[PDB]
């Protein structure tokens, strides 16, 4: 299910270069803040040739195209932000995108996929995989802290990824009948998800709230209901009518859902606003972590086996596991009220009074609330607790 032992669903060792076919992709894509501040992306984008995706022939370098013309996607469509934007991608640019994307089995948008889990490589590859021994391969503006929210975030999911090598001996253990096994098995998860949410409070050393909010949250916004661009992106040369695809979100992470799949809890299922928005959220991820989360899905269910057995024990691991994801989630209510509630209520981007947050300049959807769809998952989780 291309998931790795030390990184997970994260891409291990990125590509950085690309064939030299393909450089004059690679050169825009590396420059863009000199090209967006000059006001030259734009002139520069509609200015090359169609490039057929023959000349890439393994997954990794088809990770990095993926990424480049994402990058470079985002930057046209967006601009300066100022709010001059771009309803129609150019042929020689979209053709060749939507192939690969199709290929790749991931929608035409740069996704998290894309921006975090392959956009990263380490300076020192002989010392091990933290904040300053690494760096991004691309950025959209000097000073957008990119490097900190992708960077922390890759981080987060590595931590977390120490859990998913668990749930093989979750499985295991039940049909062997493994108490001691079992329940050890769900303490070692549960301090993989108090280790990433450790991980996740560098954000605050890393991430400017305002560059997040001002200038980074721009290029991460989609064309789903998005009032900017109505009826979607228009993909010219390949579909006739405009489409409309969610931006980045770590709800394209699968490892929120890699946990509320294996502990029982039900997001998933039966939700109007939210667990609808998880499930499109799995057409963001790569092919093979969806099927991951689907067979996960199959499996006997963990909390009910935890339930049937009398086991005080077994069941305050369990509840180990799903307090540290009520934390995890409470914790990035805190973020998401300081990098996008705060700045919003400051007249950069303006909701309603303060605090309604249609989420903003943003990419998918927010129904009425973002800060209402959040609570809900956390609410759901904290009455999964036995
Ligand atoms: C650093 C690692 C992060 C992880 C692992 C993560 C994970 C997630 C997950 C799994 C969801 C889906 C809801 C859920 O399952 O509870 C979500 C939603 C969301 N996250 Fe994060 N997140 C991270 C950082 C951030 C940061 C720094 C922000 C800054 C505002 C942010 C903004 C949002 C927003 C606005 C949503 C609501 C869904 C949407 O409208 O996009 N996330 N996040
Ligand atoms: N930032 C939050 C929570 C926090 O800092 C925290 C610190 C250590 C271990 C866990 C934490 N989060 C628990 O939900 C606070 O202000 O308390
Ligand atoms: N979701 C926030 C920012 C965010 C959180 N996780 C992400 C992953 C990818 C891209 C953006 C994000 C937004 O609407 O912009
Ligand atoms: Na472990």
């Amino acid at each position: 299910y291309h998931i790795d032992e030390e990184v997970g669903f994260a891409l291990p060792n990125p590509q950085e270069n690309l064939p030299d076919f393909y450089n004059d992709w690679m050169f825009i894509a590396k420059h863009l803040p000199d090209l967006i501040e000059s006001g030259q992306l734009r002139e520069r984008v509609e200015k090359l040739n169609m490039l057929s995706i023959d000349h890439l022939t393994d997954h990794k370098s088809q990770r990095l195209a993926r990424l480049v013309l994402g990058c470079i996607t985002m930057a046209y469509v967006w601009g300066k932000g100022h709010g001059d934007v771009r309803k129609v991608l150019p042929r020689n640019i979209a053709v060749p995108y939507c192939q690969l994307s199709a290929a790749l089995e991931l929608p035409p948008i740069l996704v998290y996929a894309d921006c975090v889990l392959a956009n990263w490589k380490k300076k020192d590859p002989n010392k091990p995989l933290t904040y300053e021994n690494m760096d991004v391969l691309f950025s959209f503006r000097d000073g957008d802290c990119s490097k900190g929210f992708f960077l922390v975030s890759l981080l987060v999911e590595i931590a977390a990824a120490s859990a998913i090598k668990v749930i093989p001996t979750v499985f295991k253990a039940m049909q062997m009948q493994e108490r001691d096994t079992l329940l050890k098995a769900l303490l070692e998860i549960a301090s993989c998800l108090e280790k990433a949410l450790q991980v996740f409070h560098q954000i605050h050393d890393h991430v400017n709230p305002k560059a997040f909010f001002s200038v980074l949250r721009i290029y991460l916004s989609g064309w789903k209901g998005n009032p900017q661009l109505s009826d979607g992106l228009v993909y010219e040369g390949f579909w006739e009518d405009p489409k409309e695809f969610a931006g980045g979100s770590a709800g394209q992470s699968s490892v929120f859902q890699c946990f509320d799949v294996l502990l029982g809890i039900q997001q998933t299922a039966g939700g109007g606003h939210a667990a609808q928005f998880l499930q499109d959220m799995r057409r963001y991820m790569p092919p093979a972590h969806r099927n991951f989360l689907c067979s996960l899905e199959s499996n006997p269910s963990v909390r009910e086996f935890v339930l049937s057995k009398g086991d005080a024990g077994l069941r305050e691991a369990y509840d180990a596991c799903v307090k540290a994801l009520v934390s995890l989630r409470s914790y990035h209510l805190q973020i998401v009220t300081k990098y996008i509630l705060i700045p919003a209520s400051q007249q950069p981007k303006e909701n309603k009074t303060s605090e309604d947050p249609s989420k903003l300049e943003a990419k998918g959807t927010g129904g009425t609330d973002l800060m209402n769809f959040l609570k809900t998952v956390r609410s759901t989780t904290e009455k999964s607790l036995l």
